Order: C-alpha cells, then structure tokens, then sequence
C-alpha cells in the first residue's frame, strides 16, 4: 500500500547526526547537505461528508 501515502512537512529544520525531528518525522537531507527539513509519512483517510457538526 505504499500508493496510499503521501510525505508531508513537520514544520521545523534540521541538521544531520542531532536528533532534532519531533517523534514520528525524519530528518529529510538533500545528498550530502548536513541540513534540511522535518517531514513525515501520512495517509488520507477519504469519504468524509461536506459538513460535520459538533
């Protein structure tokens, strides 16, 4: 099922070897940069109506 997952930002830099991402992101580098950016993995669950009330 890896077509149902999409990877998305996690809102914050990182450099490579610090364990810098939130839990559950990964340091995403560019080749051999040392910094780069927080994503993560997602998956849409879909079908929800137009309108929800709470």
């Amino acid at each position: 099922g890896a077509d149902n997952f999409d990877v998305v930002s996690c809102n914050k830099n990182c450099t490579s070897g610090q364990n810098e991402c939130p839990e559950g992101c990964f340091c995403g580098l560019l080749g051999q940069n040392k910094k780069g950016h927080c994503y993560k993995i997602i998956g849409n669950l879909s079908g929800e109506p137009p309108v929800v009330r709470r």
